C-alpha cells in the first residue's frame, strides 16, 4: 500500500531495522499537493521507531525501504493511512496521502 | 464495511441524525470473542456525534442504522476501523473488529 519514488539516493548501504528510532523531515500532502503537515515548519525532525504500530503502516514500510540521506515521495493508500474515517478537520474520508520524507539518520 | 445484527429491536422510528450526541453502551471484541475494551466496566456510557470524523466510521455507518433502544452487533472492515495499522498494543493489523452497541438515547 505504498509506493516510493526517489527524489534524491541515500548511501544504498543503511536501511532502518526493526526496533532503530529513525530521525527524518517530512512534509505531508493531499493529492492535489495541498499541504497538511511539514516538521520542518516547526523547525525540528520527527522521530519515531519502527516496528511498534506507532505510525501508519504506509509510513513505515515506506521509510524501511530507504536508505540514509535519501528524499523520497512515499504515496500511501487510504487503508495504510486513515482509511474510510480519515482524521477530522485534516484528512478526508478515502484519501491517498503523499510524505516528501527525508532519512536523516538512524539512532 | 458495516454489517448490522440485531440481537433486540428499536423502537423503529428514532434513527440518529447528523450532528445529534448518541449515547451508548458498546463492547469491542476480536472476530474470535476476545474482548479488547467495554464502557459497562468503566460504568459510563459513550457517548458520541455523527458526522464529525469522531469515531472509526464503520461505528457512525452502523450506529446511524439502528433505532433507540435497539441492541446490535456491528461487524467492522478493517478499511472502516484501523486498517492495516491497528492500534499499538490493543487491535492488530487488518482486524475486523466486533462491536456489541447498546443505543441508548440521542441528546
Ligand atoms: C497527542 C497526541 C499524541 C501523538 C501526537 C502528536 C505528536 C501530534 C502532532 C499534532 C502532529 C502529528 O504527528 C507528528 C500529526 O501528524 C499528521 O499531521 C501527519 O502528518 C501524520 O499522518 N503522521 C506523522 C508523521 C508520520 C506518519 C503519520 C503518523 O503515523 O502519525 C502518527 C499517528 C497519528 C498514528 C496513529 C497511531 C494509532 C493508530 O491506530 C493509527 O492508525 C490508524 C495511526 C503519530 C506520529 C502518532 O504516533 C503520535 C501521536 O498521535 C497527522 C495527519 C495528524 C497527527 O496528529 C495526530
Ligand atoms: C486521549 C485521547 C482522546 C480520545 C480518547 C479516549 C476517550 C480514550 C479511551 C482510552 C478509550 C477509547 O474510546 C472511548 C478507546 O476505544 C477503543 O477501545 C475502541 O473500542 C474504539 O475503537 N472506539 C471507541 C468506541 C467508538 C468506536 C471507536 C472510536 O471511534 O474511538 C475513537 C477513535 C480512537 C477515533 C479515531 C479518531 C481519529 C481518526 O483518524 C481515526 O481513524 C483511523 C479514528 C475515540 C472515541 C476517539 O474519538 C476519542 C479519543 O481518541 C479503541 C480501540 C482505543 C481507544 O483509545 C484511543
Amino acid at each position: 500500500g505504498v509506493q516510493v519514488e526517489t527524489i534524491s539516493p541515500g548511501d544504498g548501504r543503511t536501511f532502518p531495522k526493526r526496533g532503530q528510532t529513525c530521525v527524518v523531515h517530512y512534509t505531508g500532502m493531499l493529492e492535489d499537493g495541498k499541504k497538511f503537515d511539514s516538521s520542518r515548519d516547526k523547525n525540528k525532525p520527527f522521530k519515531f521507531m519502527l516496528g511498534k504500530q506507532e505510525v501508519i503502516r504506509g509510513w513505515e514500510e515506506g521509510v524501511a525501504q530507504m536508505s540514509v540521506g535519501q528524499r523520497a515521495k512515499l504515496t500511501i493508500s487510504p487503508d495504510y493511512a486513515y482509511g474510510a474515517t480519515g482524521v477530522p478537520g485534516i484528512i478526508p474520508p478515502h484519501a491517498t496521502l503523499v510524505f516528501d520524507v527525508e532519512l536523516l539518520k538512524l539512532e
